DNA sequence: TTATGTAATACGTCTGTAACTTGTTCTTATGTCTGTTATGTAGTTAATATAATTGAAGGATTTTAAGA
């Protein structure tokens, strides 16, 4: 899931902004891990809003 | 003997009950449409950070494939 996060982060990276890649990629990989663990870690799915 | 007149008696029968049936009329339960709110889904965030992880343990014998 974090790997998918990297692919999506690379697809929309901007180096005009001058920040390093790790800072932007960490956020997207965080989102990947959290969304996947909210959607697929239970036998009975609990919607994302109820997860938060 | 025979007309006459009462009387038993059997059969129509006029009327009172009841069954079959429909009109229609009113009431209600249901199916459906529509409007509103809550639920469910999805996208994004920009100091930097760059090889897990947690145990677990006094077994005793057989048979059968790999390695040499």
């Amino acid at each position: 899931e974090g790997n998918i996060g990297l692919m999506k982060a690379v697809d929309k990276f901007e180096y005009r902004r001058g920040y390093k890649f790790s800072t932007y990629a960490t956020w997207w990989i965080r989102q990947a891990i959290t969304r996947s663990i909210a959607d697929q870690a239970r036998t009975i799915r609990i919607p994302v809003h109820m997860i938060e």
